[PDB]
DNA sequence: CTCGACCGGTCGAG
DNA sequence: CTCGACCGGTCGAG
């Protein structure tokens, strides 16, 4: 038996014979993967662990897979690892290249994060020296997807950060801080959001729009749903027009533009 | 053609012809997402866009990795996460039941940081009120997987914090900053490591030892490494014994009860 | 080459 | 049920 068989067998033997006595499958895989890379260590003292421990993955993904081949697990991790890393900035591109076709006839463009960064860098941007520094300090810490930008007396001033998520599943716990600290520095802060099935919990709907006491105050001034279903306060449908993500932003620059000392958290789109 | 026949054919076709054309597979795959996303919400108007978004998932992920079969792909992703959350636990636990079986003759034990969080607040360490502070914000930020604690007059103390690593491959550049911080804290902050091919790179030999001008300080008081290669200053190998980690725990409860003060990061093992 | 950021089913303990 | 933390090949721009 050379090493890579005898881990198969034994995690497979461990992880039968615990699962059997103490009928808890976490339990039962954690002492097969630790007993395995024990024993075969001993079993196969001149083997780098690190081999060791790479038999014993194949085991444990073998019994959670079914699949034993090697080659398989290796492409599709690759195949989702491309995904994972690539199609947000595609969803990203997506939605700036949809909005600029709308916005461009109010003076109004998205910008990429990037595309943010390069025009700071290149002096492009009118905003006040106190904002140019915030931008920067949201842009290191890659807190927006996309910013949105307002052109006023032949200048162009950033008026808004906005999250783009083609997921709204989870990332919202962590995406309301920033998006919060954005309405604080006077910006529109808005999320564009894939699916909306998370919605359907009652906790993200207090997320986006407040009044409880775990979400006492908005954590967006809105927030776009490609989805039907009508408005729920702050939380607007949209499609692939991205319509009233468009007439807001149009609201959105001119209140940031004229009244900017009353666009905190408490703004909201069509109440005049 | 249904929406997903749509999705599949073309991501195919605008992938092929924009890779002809311009020769980049990145830039290539993202107009392919991003443009049957567009094409697809067109040509099925009333379909749900994260249903679109599902298929063009499939096409990328079957260009990618040559599967097109959805449920290989979610049974292997289901298995890489099993074994990515629950692996880590494994090998922590793997390393404190070694270890115990050495350090105890020497009243000596390591610790799980949920052991520890159940013994702090069961008020079984003895450690002063500082200290104690200091291990719940360690234990809230999740920094160490491991403690190590010595018996003095019959009273437990934590002597030191330990990161111990599946991969020494990339955690590392973030592990290293919170070791800083727990010797500044003078407490012995180690690292267990599986894998040495790492330590190929310069870097992080320097990562570990310090001594130049990206790493005037080393990140650890030691590093302990599965591998049968000599020690290299503070990178110290070890097997499944794990002798110098043992030998050198020792020291270091000494050193941590009877001249903490000298427990900075200039503390080295075996130099008296 | 380097190197920081990305994700989401699962784990774990409620 | 909830819900925060885990990883590592790839992306992207050096
Ligand atoms: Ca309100
Ligand atoms: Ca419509
Ligand atoms: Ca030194
Ligand atoms: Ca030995």
């Amino acid at each position: 038996m050379n090493f890579f068989e005898y881990c198969i067998s034994t995690y497979a033997k461990i992880f039968e014979e615990t699962m059997n006595a103490v009928g808890d499958e976490r339990v039962s895989q954690k002492k097969a993967i630790r007993d395995t890379m024990i024993s075969a260590m001993r079993e196969f003292p001149n083997v780098e662990a690190a081999e060791i421990w790479k038999a014993v993955y194949s085991a444990h993904m073998d019994r959670k897979s079914g699949i034993a081949d090697p080659d398989i697990i290796q492409k599709v991790i690759s195949a989702e690892n491309s995904w994972k890393k690539s199609s947000g900035h595609a969803f990203e591109e997506m939605i700036k290249l949809l909005g600029n076709s709308s916005l461009e006839e109010y003076g109004m463009r998205i910008l990429l994060q990037k595309d943010l960064n390069m025009m700071i860098e290149n002096q492009e941007i009118a905003n006040e020296p106190r904002d140019i520094n915030w931008l920067k300090e949201q842009i290191s810490s890659n807190v927006f997807d996309l910013y949105i930008t307002v052109r006023n007396n032949d200048k162009e001033y950033v008026f808004g950060c906005i999250q783009s998520k083609t997921s709204i599943r989870d990332r919202v716990t962590r995406d309301r801080e920033p998006s919060m600290k954005a309405m604080e520095a006077f910006f529109w802060s808005v999320a564009i959001c894939l699916d909306g099935d998370f919605l359907k919990m009652p906790k993200f709907i207090a997320m986006v729009n407040g009044g409880t006491s775990n979400y006492r105050l908005n954590g967006w001034h809105g927030m776009y749903v490609f989805w039907d279903k009508p408005t729920i306060d702050r939380i607007y449908p949209i499609d692939i027009n991205l319509e009233l993500f468009v007439q807001h932003a149009r609201e959105a620059a001119e209140d940031w533009l004229h009244r900017r000392q009353w666009f905190n958290y408490e703004w909201k789109a069509g109440q005049k």
